[PDB]
């Protein structure tokens, strides 16, 4: 399994709009791609979760990927994350 850290920068907070488009692009995929922040990890294919994350600004976050394009998954992710500027 191979996961992915990064850094909140947006002072919305990772919300249901990026929260989508990570989860989406996360699962979308294949491989079982898993969200957490400060050891709080959850399903990085439910919004709910990623939602109640409280995925604050200044907050480092991170995303797990356990399967075939795990890696890749992760690849999308953090492209996910820049894309939008949620991080860095």
């Amino acid at each position: 399994m191979e996961q992915n850290s990064y850094v909140i920068i947006d002072e919305t907070g990772i919300h249901a709009r990026p929260a989508t488009m990570l989860v989406q692009t996360a699962s979308k995929f294949d491989s079982d791609i898993q969200l957490e922040y400060n050891g709080k990890k959850v399903n990085l294919k439910s919004i709910m979760g990623v939602m109640s994350l409280g995925v604050g600004k200044d907050a480092e976050i991170t995303i797990y990927a356990d399967g075939s394009d795990e890696s890749d998954a992760i690849q999308a992710i953090s492209d996910v994350l820049s894309k939008e500027g949620l991080t860095k």
